[PDB]
DNA sequence: AACGAAAATATTTTCGT
DNA sequence: AACGAAAATATTTTCGT
């Protein structure tokens, strides 16, 4: 069809091109012929025949876990912004933590070319580890990981175990030394590194945490819903609780409540993350937020420079997670103790 | 490189092709002679190259609002399954509302040659139903709309009128006949079409709406909160309150108890969406469920049936919004004269 | 019976003059 | 000075025998 416009132009394709990419001068009039033929015929250059020749589809893949997700979904919404105001198309693909799920998504995203890929896949276990080598070719960052599990990938450090002993020490700095915690999976970064920054915390301040009082969660709503429940279902109970992510949280603070719990006058909640409408949680939600379009745009712009500039050496940047204040941490009965 | 793995197995390229795509009978040793160059050399066959010849590129693009919002996060995140069960991949856009934003996505998407278009604009200006004009070759289906708004898409219809109804006799049915309401935009079908649904009940009830009492709001849990607040920041106060949007209701509630009201012993508040963490609100949020998954699903089956099935005229299916009784709300000064 | 030669798909870019 | 001819990119598919 380039061929249909330039013969409606009375010029070469070879024409046509040039003018469409400003690839080199045309005269005037010749360009304004080209742009009538252009518009008469309605026409809409092949971006798929443009990509066999050039080599690379100006288009990047996600390879995610979920999308819904307040956590996920923020950081995804940034991803989206940076590619599309840098020229790249966005595919996106969960994987929902299933290998064949995974394996399957990385071959279209390999067969369909994608120029970069971006990895965020919550839990790697080394089947996936090696998947993830067989493509070391296509430029790739992961986003969640707390260290850099391999050499053929950039990678982008949320320092999510600095984030779980800043929950802690403000707990107690507060006054509390009887607190609980539901933590999310362990086989993933933002669970077990942010509850072992945590930990650290608790054990400088002579502090243990009994083991009928850590709960693990999936991250969701429902599962902090029974953690609070059995917690607070016990004979003795914490005087607050560091809770893994915002959402989950969410769902601990319901429980509370059904259970005639005053948050917190009768039980202080921290919780990670500071997901869009934490803020909105009745009451608002004191927590340590997370960069995420920080984590976003950061990712895109690694992968980006990989791409353009061809580096091939491996790359890290570190972010930091902060306190956000809000109500629902009260004083303990240690403050005026200090 | 189909050159590559051809060479190395000793066969023609055509031979390859069709091994591959088991177009046509091969025999076995050559069919694993095939297989074997195929490993060694690690070979990926070009998706791009296959399309440009085949004439389609098995991949539909999303030309969303937004993808953070509760509310379409869980839409979207039902649409990938269904197009990944289905081979398709997915393109994500999202155009906030941009005309410019959304003529360019609409021209990559053009030119990246999808299969099919789904359509969620939220707001319809005549400019935004010409430009897609512009575009009635690619299939595509608006997922967004009241009525079928034109000629030259399939549509897919919520029946937020019909839920707005629903709300509203609830509440009325409970004994209420003070009534607030907090709308979400008029431009928009989820917000001028429950709203009127809702007013409906209204008038067929003899209740009116002081205007004092009606407040817009964007879907966004800030709006709600500025929205509640102005409601009970006045002298006269309802007694149950209508909400446009699960995640602003959210937000009604937070300012409700930031004001030391209580709900829903001080003020009843009805939503509209089920968003999936809905009934961690606190209190369980009583609202109207809109079928998101079945949206979605539907949508993308209408699309492949026209893509497939080569259809060309239009389509419209109905969906149904649903009541769902939770705690939020309670009974009436009127219940008991029924 | 099982396979290949070559045309085709819609572009970009190299040398031309 | 301003433009074109033709090779190239990585596949599928038509007739062959
Ligand atoms: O895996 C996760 N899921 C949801 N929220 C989260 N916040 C940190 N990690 C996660
Ligand atoms: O446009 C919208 N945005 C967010 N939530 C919504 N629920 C219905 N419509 C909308």
């Amino acid at each position: 069809t380039i061929k249909d416009v330039a013969k409606r132009a009375n010029v070469s394709t070879t024409t046509v091109s040039h003018v469409i990419n400003k690839t080199r001068f045309v005269a005037e009039e010749t360009r304004n012929a080209v742009w009538a033929a252009i518009k008469e015929l309605h026409y809409s250059p092949s971006a798929v025949a443009r990509s066999l020749k050039v080599n690379h589809t100006k288009s990047i893949g996600l390879l995610a876990t979920s999308s819904e997700a307040a956590y996920f979904a923020e950081i995804i919404e940034a991803v989206e912004k940076n590619c599309f105001q840098k020229g790249y198309t966005l595919i996106l693909g969960n994987a929902w933590n299933n290998l064949e799920k995974q394996r399957a998504y990385l071959s279209m995203m390999a067969q369909k070319r994608v120029d970069g890929l971006l990895v965020m896949c919550s839990e790697y276990p080394e089947p996936l580890l090696a998947m993830l080598e067989e493509y070391r070719h296509i430029p790739m960052v992961v986003m969640d990981w707390g260290e850099a599990k391999a050499d053929f990938t950039d990678a982008v450090i949320d320092n999510a175990f600095e984030g779980g002993y800043m929950a802690g020490r403000y707990l107690i700095e507060r006054g509390h030394r009887e607190i609980g915690v539901i933590p999310g999976p362990l086989e993933r970064n933002t669970g077990a590194g942010r509850l072992a920054g945590f930990m650290k915390a608790m054990e400088e301040a002579m502090i243990k945490v009994p083991e009928s009082w850590i709960v693990q969660g999936d991250f969701e709503p429902e599962s902090g819903y029974r953690a609070m429940q059995q917690i607070l279902s016990q004979p003795h109970r914490p005087t607050a609780v560091f809770c893994g992510g915002d959402i989950m949280a969410m769902g601990a603070l319901c429980a509370a409540d059904e259970m005639g719990l005053r948050v917190p006058q009768d039980v202080s909640l921290i919780g990670y993350d500071n997901v869009r409408n934490a803020r909105y949680f009745t009451p608002a939600l004191t927590t340590i937020h997370q960069p995420k379009d920080s984590l976003g745009e950061t990712a895109f712009n690694m992968l980006l420079d990989r791409i353009v500039n061809k580096r091939e050496e491996p790359q890290s940047i570190e972010v930091h997670p902060r306190l956000i204040e809000r109500r629902s941490v009260a004083d303990g009965p240690f403050r005026d103790y200090r």
